């Protein structure tokens, strides 16, 4: 059929499109084509892959679950970043800026829990207590945003968040705003994908790139060789306007 | 059959689409068919995305994309032809709508971010028409490009550089206005005590406490669910025909992108 099915999560969480970009740029030119299959709106039940076995696709890209974001098949072997240094880059940026009352926005997903376990270690390591919400839901805007309402409000000597990820980042922004704290004079944010919203000049958002890109290039390489490389990409942090120091 | 129905969309970075889908998805998946999206940037090397969702042999295609099996175009249709296999909303009355919006609020210099979609055409012809129904000549942009963000920052820029006398912007739609809030933070201009911005589609961005953006509803929630009805109507011939609205009918969101004077 020459067709790749890839399945991501949620479409509202847009860390998967220059991915897909990437995927693309490696795979059409060989002839192949690309269907996407979510885990909301796909299908009723729970069983995506079984959605990608309907159209009887020559490969698989799973991007989605808890484990390690981005798994080629055949039809019936991960390529990802690294989290954990990931968030060391975030937390430690955080620190060298001078902040040390530092909370990090937590998610339920694999790369999450590895970039909360990466964050309390950090912050431990350079001798700060570290502050996480117990949020163990989906990366959403909306949690971003009350999670952080009342995290400010519980620990208003919080000067800097880390999020796991840049849509729930863009919820802490939101928050930060109806609170009245400008962003970095007061507050300093900064999140994870570098999504194309963080790219806008309006949320203009600090990041850490998650290497998205160079996971699409070696995910299709890799698949490609069942139709060396580094399983394992190196994240980094891109400065723009929403930490400062402090 | 295979029980699949082929989704086409043209940008993921537009996410109009999303409660368009999720709506099509409420009325589909519990009949147990199953959906997958096909865009018009990377799921092909060409310009063929209809070839891409043949490769999965669906039973029905939803077109919700700007340009065989039983289909659907939703979101959008020709100007021109007929409206028997299109649910979209009624872009005329919704530019009418924000641009009346405006003219209440009492600006007069108006400026319209058009996109060089059909939706889009029908938007700047409802702006234009709406403008000198109200005595007021009306100014857009030239760009008739797609509808995404980096363009609507630099159209923006643009625009009021040209015309610093404007007061508030009727965006095409949401995305390239999330353009324009990015150009008046540059320009130092506050929204919407400086400048007034209107969007189109209600997308979950301008739904954010961050971004909250006033827009037009497109009724894209209602788009979703009678495209879902139409093409259920198409792939069982011999069930009964229930109740379709072709044309739905936009709304105005008020946030706080806009105010009077
Ligand atoms: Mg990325
Ligand atoms: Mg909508």
């Amino acid at each position: 059929t020459q067709l790749i099915a890839v399945l991501i999560d949620d479409y509202s969480n847009p860390w998967f499109i220059d991915l897909i970009q990437s995927l693309s740029d490696v795979l059409t030119p060989k002839g192949y084509r690309l269907s996407v299959i979510d885990s909301l709106t796909s299908q009723a039940g729970t069983d995506p892959i079984t959605s990608a076995l309907s159209m009887r696709p020559d490969g698989i890209i799973i991007a989605q679950d808890i484990p390690d974001f981005t798994v080629p098949d055949s039809l019936p072997d991960s390529v990802a970043n690294d989290d954990f240094r990931g968030a060391e880059i975030a937390t430690k940026h955080l620190i060298d800026l001078g902040h040390t009352h530092i909370a990090h926005l937590r998610v339920g997903s694999g790369a999450g829990l590895r970039r909360f376990e990466s964050f309390e270690a950090t912050m431990r390591a350079h001798g700060l207590e570290p502050l996480s919400n117990d949020y163990l839901g989906p990366a959403v805007e909306h949690a971003g945003y009350t999670e952080t309402l009342a995290l400010l409000k519980e620990h208003p000597e919080v000067t800097a968040i880390f999020s796991s990820n840049d849509i729930t980042a863009i919820g802490a922004l939101g928050a930060a705003r109806e609170l009245g704290l400008r962003v970095p004079e007061d507050l300093s944010i900064i999140g994870y994908d570098n999504t194309p919203l963080a790219q806008t000049r309006l949320i203009n958002l600090t990041t850490i790139d998650d290497n998205s890109i160079g996971v699409g290039y070696n995910a299709a390489l890799l698949l490609l060789s069942m139709l060396e490389i580094m399983h394992t990409l190196q994240p980094s942090l891109i400065e723009r306007g929403t930490c400062a120091p402090r």
